[PDB]
């Protein structure tokens, strides 16, 4: 019984942090294989409660030399296994913003986008250097080379509750990375490791169900955090100067766990369970 039996996964590929051909690259599971019921008892499973469970230890294979952190994470693939469609570029596999040139929109697999997830963060690292410990990225928008958004959950080892924040990173040369704290704080950061934040009283506990929404409409980025019985937390970001509407830029969502710790105990880990995951595109969404 695997996630593909319960979730429609034809529109994603998966990477898990094990390297089967010993080439230094983490395994990549293609859409068709994923959709047909791939599972890995260590990294990617279907829970008894019908959740898609991603797990990534600190030590493990990386997807490429371009990252220093492990992940068990989905990559949006609008081509759904059709190998005649390019994985990269403004093709039917990816999407672009509605602020992009009409000519790019016509070549893309979608225009604008929304990623919705309902999940729990089950475990985060409790070992490592003080600016890495407890961090996990649970959703992203990725582009050709840069990251329009990375959404973080972070819980410190001595806290009961965790924080939620995200980065908006303009393309290189288009401006400095922007950080947005939505619940609690991202402290302690690499920038001041002497920080000693108190427990985020509005924080999210391990195992507590919550939802997010990541929307890109034209140059407007909207991130929404939802908890049953509580008001939404919402942050809006203007991306008009970030370069992601330029010709040639393509976008795709990612979701799962991306372990932002490379210094703790090797079998320490992050894990999250996704009960719902939906990516949509187009004006009618």
């Amino acid at each position: 019984p695997a996630p593909g039996d319960k979730f429609e996964l034809s529109g994603w590929s998966l990477s898990v942090p094990v390297d089967s051909d010993n080439d230094g690259k983490a395994d990549q599971i293609k859409e068709k294989t994923l959709a047909a019921g791939y599972r890995n008892s260590d990294f990617f499973t279907l829970s008894d409660a019908g959740g898609m469970v991603f797990k990534a230890p600190i030590s493990g294979a990386k997807t490429s030399k371009n990252t220093t952190y492990t992940r068990s994470e989905l990559r949006e693939m609008l081509r759904k296994g059709d190998t005649s469609i390019a994985t990269q570029g403004v093709s039917r596999n990816n999407w672009v913003l509605s602020s992009a040139p009409l000519s790019e929109q016509k070549k893309a697999g979608g225009v604008d986008g929304t990623l919705e997830a309902t999940l729990s963060v089950d475990h985060v690292t409790t070992t490592g250097v003080n600016w890495q410990v407890g961090r996990v990225i649970i959703g992203q928008i990725h582009a050709n080379n840069d990251e329009p958004i990375r959404l973080y959950y972070r819980k410190l080892p001595h806290h009961q509750k965790g924080s939620v924040y995200f980065a908006h990173e303009p393309r290189k040369g288009f401006g400095d990375e922007q950080w947005y704290e939505m619940i609690g704080t991202l402290q302690p950061s690499h920038g001041n490791q002497t920080a000693a934040p108190t427990e985020p009283e509005a924080g999210i506990a391990l195992g507590e169900t919550f939802s997010y929404r990541i929307d890109a409409t034209g140059n407007k980025l909207t991130v929404t955090l939802m908890r049953e019985g509580r008001p939404d937390v919402v942050k809006t970001v203007d991306m008009s100067k970030s370069g992601y509407s330029e010709a040639g830029q393509y976008l795709y969502f990612k979701a799962g766990v991306y372990n932002q710790n490379k210094t703790g105990k090797p079998d320490d880990y992050v894990q999250a369970t996704f009960y719902r995951l939906k990516a949509t595109h187009g004006a009618q969404r």
